[PDB]
C-alpha cells in the first residue's frame, strides 16, 4: 500500500528513458509479441545451486579444495571439463545430480514474468521452475531442451530452454555446461539455436537475470553485431546487480545494442536484496500495463480517443460491443447509463463525463485535445451514451434506422445504384442495395472490385466486410439454385434459369476450398486488435446468448413476487426489445447480409411472440388479482410502425395465426 | 480419369499426399515455390537473361545448357565490365513486365499453406494471393523481418524488385549467392526455423537446382533426425530414374515424380503440375475408407479419448464425427451429409454378424470389442431404418443425486489412491457445504496433474474451482449485506484472508480463454467440452423445448386426440440425458439456475401433457371402444427431480392447474 504509492514515486522517479523502455515493452506485451530471456539469477531466487558452487564442487573434488575466488568465464567452462576428462562421466552426473536433483520453489519474479503475457520464453536454466510455474498459472507452452523437439511441438508459443534440461535425466550430456558443450553448440543445437535467433528478431526481447558480463549475453551481442542496422528492435536488459550502472558501462553496452534499466538506480536496496531490485523494476512494468499509471484529464482523453478512433470507419456499435472494447472495465446498457466493472485504476469516464458536463473544464484542456474530445462527443452522442447510472434519471428511448432498404425504398434505391459512385464506401453500400433487390450476380461482381480495390487502399474493415458479403451472396445463390432445380420448376409452373451455367461454374472455381474461419485470423495483428468485435461476423452461427435469454420472459414467479432485477428497476420485456432494437439496427446500418437468413427470422419470431405471450399473461394476472375494471381492456404491449415493419417481414402466416389465437 | 491415377498411386504417392493433406488441415504445411511455377506465366527463364548478358558482354549465346557456375558467373561477369547500370538495364528490361498468375499459384493458395518461401523476384504469387485474398507479410529484404504485422509470411529469399528493378536488391549473381547469410542473415534464419518446423514441399525446383541442394547440404548437418523430411514435387517430362530417386531420397527428400502419376509429351508441364499438384494432393483432401478393418482403426481413433469421460451426450456426437451423421435422443442413426464409405453402418452390420466379425484381423477385435461396449453403454443401438422396438429407461449411479451424505462423508475420510478419487471428493465436499475445502482439493489436483495424461481432468478441475470461486463470492456478498438479517448474527463462514488469497489468485483468469489457451491436440480431440464453458450447453434443447412446448399448447388448443406414441417423449429423453451428463461426470453445473428453470419447464409441460392425456379416456372411449392405453405415472427419478428443481410456488401453480 505505502509501497504502491512508492511504486508510483518511482514511476515518477523514472526519467523518460526508463518510462519509454516501460512503455515499449508493456505495448509489445499487449500486442503479443514479447520474449523473456530468462537467466540464472531468477533462479538463484529459489536457492538453485548457482554454477559457482558447482564449477566449486569439482574444483574441490579434483584439486583438494576451493579455487581463490572470481572464477572467470573461462573455468566456469573448464573445471567443470577438466573433471570429466579426468575423474570421470559418470562422476561428473552424480556430482550434477546432488546439487540439480534438489526441488526447489518457485519465485515471485517467475509469475510476473508470465503475467505480462510473454509470447515465449527463451532461458539457459536447467530448472524446470518457469516450467512449473507456467503449469500453475495454466499457460501452456512447448519446452524445447533438445533438439528433437523443435519440430515435434504443438503450440507457437516456446519455453525454448537453451542449454538444455534434466527432463530426460541428470547427466551432463542432456545439458550445456562445460567447455566442450559451449563450443560445439552450433553443431550440436543447430535447431534451437536457429529457433532462438528468429525470435529475437521478431519479437522483443526483455533480459532478466543475466548479468551484462554473461557468456551467453555477450554472444548474442556478437551476432547483433552482424546484424543489419535497423533490421532488429533492441533488446531492453533488467540490471538487478547491486549498485548504479557505470555511465561508461551504461553506454558502451547501449551502443552494443542494449537498453539497460538498472534497478539499482530505480530504487534503493541493500546490497544483498537481490529480489527487491526485480521487483522494482518488474513492477513498474506490471502496473504500467494495467494503465494504473495516469493521472491527467489529457491522458485520459489520449487513451479514450486511441481506444475510440478505429470504429468511425463503421455507423453503429453495438452496446455490448463497448463491453469488450473497454475490456470489461465497464458495463454498457441498453438503456444508455455506463457503470464501473471490475476497473482497479483511474476512472476515466468518469472524468470524461465531468468534462462533458462542464465548459470550463472542457476549456481547460487544450487544442488537439479539445478537437479529439469534440469527435468523441460526437460519436457518443451519436451511439447513445449517456452519463453514469447514478446520475442518471427519467431516460427515453426511441428506435430509429437510417436505411433505405430497411423502409422499402426499391425506387430510391434503384436510383441510387444508377447515380455515379465517388467512394468505395459508396461502392459498397451499392452493392449491399444490389443484393437487397435480388441482383445478386452484380453485387458478387461488385463485391470482387472492392475486394480488388481495398485490399491496395488500405481500407481493411470494407475488405473483410466484402469478403463476407461475398460468401454470403454465394451462399444465397448456391441454396436458391438448389431449391429452383429441386422444387421450382413446379410450382412456378416452368423451369426458371436466373443465373447461367458459366457464372455458376466460374463462382464454383474461384471459391473453391474456401474457408471463413480463418479469415480474421489471416489479417494484420493490428487490425485484429482495433476490430476484434467484428469476430463474431465470421462465425456460422450467433445470437445464441439472446435466444437463451429469453427464458426469463416464461417465468410465472415474478407475477406473484418480481423484483425487476434486470437492469435497473427495468423489467425483462423492455431489456429484449432494446437487445433486439440494437440488434436491428447494427445489422441493417452497417450494410450486412446476414439479415436474409434463417436464424435473424427464427429469432426476431421467438422474441416477438414471448413477449406478446408475457403481456398476455401479465393482463390476465392483473385482471385476476384485482377487480375487472382493473386492468380490464389494458394493453401490455405496444405497438408501433417498427414493430409493425418487423413482423410483416419476419412472421409468416402460420405465425401470424398463433400469435392471433394464442 | 483422375480416378484412374488415384488408383494406380502407388502406397508412396499416396502417402505423401496423405501427409501433405493432413498438414493442412492442421496449418502446417508450406511450398517452396521455385522459377518453374513462374515459367508457367512465361515470366523470363533465368537464362534468358544469362544468355542477354552472354550476348552483350561477348557476342552471341552460349550454345549449351548453362551450368550451376555459368549461372552465376555470367551476369557477374557482366556486371564487374559492363558495369552496373547495364547490369541494371537488361534486369529492367526482362523483368519489368506484367504476366498472368497461373493456374498452379491458385492450387497453392488453395491447400492454404502456412507459408510460402520463395526465390522467386516476380511478384505473381503475391498476386495470386490478394486476388484469393488470403493475406501474408512479404519479407524479401533484412528490415522486412522486424516490421512485419502477421505470422504468415512470402519470404521471398533471393529479394524481389519491389523496391526497383536494381540489382542490389536481388540474389543472382554469384557474388550475391556467395555472400548470402552475411547479407540476409535473419531471412536466412526464418527460412530455416519454417523448414524445422513445418513441412516442407518444394515446387517449381528440379532435383540438381542449386538452391535445392544447398538446402539439402544444411539437413545433412542438422543431424539429428530431427527434420521432416521434405516432398519434392518433381514435374520434368521424363520419368526420374531410380539410381537418383534413391539417392536423393536418402540425401533427405521425398521426391512424387509428377511424369510417373500422368503420362505426357515432352513439353506438356501445366498438365504434370496439375495432376500432382491439385488433382491428386488437393482431390485427396477426404477419407479412405475402404477395408473392413479402416473403419475400425478410423472409429477407435476418433472415440478413444472419450474413453476418460463416463458418459457422452447423444447430440454432442454429432460434432464428433463432423456432421457425418445425426445421432438421435432414442439411440437412432441417420446419414446426414456423408458422401464418402459408410463406416457405421458396416459396424452396425459387423455387430449383427458374427463372421464379420471374424474376419477381422489380429490386435483388431479389442478394439472392436472397445467400441461396441462403449456404444452399449452410451445407448446407440443401430441405424433408423432398422429400428425395433425402442426401450426408454433411467439409471443415474451418482452417490450425490441420492442424496446419500453419510456415505460421501465415508468416502472423504477413506484415502485416496487417484486423481479421479480426489476429483469424486471435490465433487463431494462442493455438495457437502465446504466450499474452502473442495477449492483446495481442486487446487491440489490442478498442481499434482502435471505427469502425462489426457488433459481433461485438469480443465474440468480449473472450470469447477472457478464456479466455486463464484458460488463463494456470492455467498459472501449475500452473507454480510442479508445474512445479518437472515441469521441475525454476522456470519463468517471463510476469514478474510481465505477470500483475499483467493481474490488474488485468480483475478486474472479468464473462462473464455481457457479452451484456446491448451494444446492443439486437445482442442482437435476433445472438441465437445468447450461449450461446457459457456450456456452454449444448453441452446439445442432449450429451443426443442421451446418448439415442443408451441406445439402441444397448439394441439390442446385444437383438441385433438392422436393414438400414436407421446410428442414429449424427447424432452424426457433430453432431460435425462443431460442429468446423467451432469451428474456421473462430477460437475458443479448441476447448480445453475438456468438448469434448474429447464428441468421446472420440462416438467412441468410433462406433467400437464399427462393431466390432459388422463381425462381423455372419459371423451374417445366413451363414444367408441377405439382408444389408447400410453401414460405418464410418477416414479422416484421425478420425485426427486421435482422436490429439488421446484419451489413452493410452481408446485402451487401446478396443483391449481
Ligand atoms: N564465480 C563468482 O564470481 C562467485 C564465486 C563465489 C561466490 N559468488 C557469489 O555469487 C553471487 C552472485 O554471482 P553470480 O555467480 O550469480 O554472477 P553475477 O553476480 O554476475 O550474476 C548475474 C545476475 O544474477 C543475479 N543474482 C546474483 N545473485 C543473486 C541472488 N542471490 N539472488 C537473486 N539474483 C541474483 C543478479 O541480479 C545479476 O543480474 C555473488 O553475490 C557472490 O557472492 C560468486
Ligand atoms: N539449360 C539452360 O539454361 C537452358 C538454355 C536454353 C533453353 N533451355 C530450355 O528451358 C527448359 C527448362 O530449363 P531449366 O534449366 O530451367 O530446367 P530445370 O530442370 O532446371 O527446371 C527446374 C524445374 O522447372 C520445371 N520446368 C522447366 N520448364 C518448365 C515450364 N516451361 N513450365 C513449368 N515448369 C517447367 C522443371 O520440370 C523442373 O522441375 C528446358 O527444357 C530447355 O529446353 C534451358
Amino acid at each position: 500500500k505505502r509501497y504502491g504509492e512508492k511504486l508510483k514515486e518511482v514511476f515518477l522517479m523514472l526519467d523518460n528513458n526508463v518510462v519509454e523502455c516501460i512503455k515499449e515493452i508493456t505495448e509489445s506485451s499487449r500486442n503479443g509479441k514479447l520474449v523473456f530471456f530468462v537467466g540464472a539469477g531468477v533462479s538463484t531466487l529459489s536457492d538453485y545451486p548457482q554454477w559457482w558452487r558447482l564449477v566449486d564442487k569439482y574444483h574441490e573434488e579434483l584439486y583438494g579444495s576451493p579455487k581463490k575466488g572470481n572464477y572467470s568465464s573461462d573455468e566456469y567452462l573448464r573445471i567443470p571439463q577438466i573433471f570429466y576428462n579426468v575423474k570421470g562421466e559418470m562422476a561428473f552426473d552424480g556430482i550434477l545430480k546432488d546439487f540439480f536433483q534438489v526441488d526447489k520453489p518457485t519465485n515471485p519474479i517467475h509469475d510476473k514474468i508470465l503475467a505480462m503475457n510473454p509470447a515465449h520464453v527463451i532461458t539457459t536454466n536447467y530448472d524446470n521452475l518457469i516450467d512449473t510455474a507456467c503449469w500453475k498459472r495454466g499457460k501452456y507452452f512447448s519446452v524445447i531442451s533438445a533438439e528433437e523437439d523443435v519440430a515435434n511441438a504443438t503450440s507457437s508459443r516456446y519455453l525454448l530452454k537453451v542449454h538444455g534440461d534434466f527432463r530426460k535425466g541428470f547427466k551432463g550430456e542432456n545439458v550445456v555446461l562445460k567447455e566442450d558443450d559451449y563450443l560445439n553448440y552450433d553443431q550440436n543445437y543447430p535447431l534451437i539455436s536457429n529457433l532462438m535467433k528468429t525470435i529475437i528478431a521478431t519479437h522483443t526481447i526483455v533480459f532478466i537475470g543475466y548479468g551484462l558480463g554473461d557468456y551467453n549475453i555477450n554472444m548474442l551481442l556478437n551476432w547483433v553485431r552482424k546484424l543489419q542496422k535497423d533490421s532488429f528492435h533492441k533488446p531492453f536488459f533488467i540490471r538487478t546487480d547491486p549498485s548504479p550502472i557505470e555511465n561508461e558501462t551504461l553506454i558502451y553496452y547501449e551502443n552494443k545494442g542494449l537498453r539497460i534499466i538498472d534497478a539499482a538506480s530505480l530504487i534503493d536496496s541493500n546490497e544483498y536484496d537481490y529480489l527487491e531490485r526485480y521487483s522494482a523494476v518488474m513492477d513498474l512494468l506490471i502496473e504500467s500495463q494495467e494503465n494504473k499509471f495516469i493521472t491527467k484529464d489529457d491522458e485520459v482523453i489520449d487513451y479514450i480517443y486511441g481506444k475510440i478512433s478505429p470504429l468511425f470507419a463503421l455507423q453503429y456499435i453495438r452496446k455490448i460491443d463497448l463491453k469488450h472494447v473497454f475490456e470489461y472495465d465497464y458495463h454498457f446498457e441498453v438503456n444508455g447509463t455506463v457503470v464501473r466493472h471490475k476497473n482497479k485504476g483511474f476512472g476515466y469516464m468518469e472524468r470524461f463525463f465531468e468534462l462533458k458536463e462542464s465548459c470550463d473544464e472542457r476549456s481547460k484542456l487544450s487544442k488537439k485535445q479539445y478537437e479529439r474530445f469534440n469527435a468523441l462527443f460526437n460519436f457518443f452522442e451519436k451511439n447513445g451514451v449517456i452519463c453514469m447510472a447514478k446520475d442518471a434519471g427519467t431516460l427515453n428511448t426511441s428506435i430509429e434506422i437510417n436505411s433505405l432498404a430497411y423502409h422499402g425504398k426499391y425506387d430510391v434505391m434503384k436510383k441510387f445504384i444508377e447515380e455515379q459512385s465517388v467512394s468505395i464506401e459508396d461502392d459498397y453500400k451499392k452493392a449491399f442495395f444490389l443484393a437487397c433487390l435480388g441482383r445478386w450476380e452484380e453485387s458478387y461482381d461488385l463485391y470482387s472490385n472492392i475486394i480488388l480495390n481495398s485490399i491496395d487502399e488500405s481500407n481493411g474493415c470494407v475488405y473483410y466486410l466484402s469478403q463476407i458479403n461475398r460468401y454470403r451472396i454465394y451462399q444465397s445463390i448456391t441454396q436458391a439454385v438448389t431449391q429452383f432445380n429441386g422444387l421450382g420448376l413446379l410450382t412456378f409452373g416452368r423451369h426458371y434459369k436466373p443465373f447461367t451455367d458459366e457464372f455458376l461454374a466460374r463462382i464454383e472455381r474461384e471459391m473453391t476450398n474456401f474457408n471463413i474461419d480463418d479469415l480474421f485470423n489471416g489479417m494484420p495483428f493490428e487490425f485484429q486488435k482495433k476490430y476484434k468485435i467484428l469476430e463474431f461476423l465470421s462465425d456460422n452461427q450467433f445470437l445464441y446468448d439472446d435466444t437463451v435469454k429469453l427464458f426469463e420472459l416464461t417465468n410465472k414467479v415474478r407475477s406473484e413476487m418480481s423484483e425487476g432485477s434486470y437492469s435497473f428497476g427495468m423489467s425483462s420485456d423492455i431489456v429484449v426489445l432494446l437487445r433486439l432494437y440494437d440488434n436491428l439496427r447494427f445489422l441493417y446500418e452497417n450494410c450486412l447480409w446476414s439479415v436474409s437468413f434463417h436464424e435473424f427470422h427464427q429469432y426476431i419470431r421467438n422474441s416477438m411472440s414471448l413477449l406478446i405471450e408475457k403481456a398476455e399473461y401479465e393482463r390476465t394476472r392483473d385482471i385476476d388479482e384485482l377487480g375487472f375494471s382493473f386492468f380490464g381492456k389494458k394493453s401490455g404491449f405496444f405497438m408501433e410502425y417498427y414493430d409493425f415493419v418487423n413482423i410483416s417481414r419476419h412472421f409468416k402466416i402460420d405465425d401470424i395465426k398463433n400469435l392471433e389465437r394464442s
